């Protein structure tokens, strides 16, 4: 699993993500700090979100 800073994650043209990153899961490719920072709850919580909203929450933070 290759992670990455939440700054390349949200901010680089999906031709041009690394190719290590589910572009679909994203946050999976956040460290534990930046996933914390940035949904505020643990990543099982989040994963147990129905599907539409974990992206819905994921549009606005740029990370859809």
């Amino acid at each position: 699993l290759e992670t990455f800073p939440l700054d390349v994650l949200v901010n680089t043209a999906a031709e041009d993500l690394p190719r290590g990153v589910d572009p679909s899961a994203k946050e999976n490719h956040l460290s534990d700090e930046d996933f914390k920072a940035v949904f505020g709850m643990t990543r099982s919580a989040f994963a147990n979100l129905p599907l539409w909203k974990q992206q819905n929450l994921k549009k606005e933070k740029g990370l859809f």
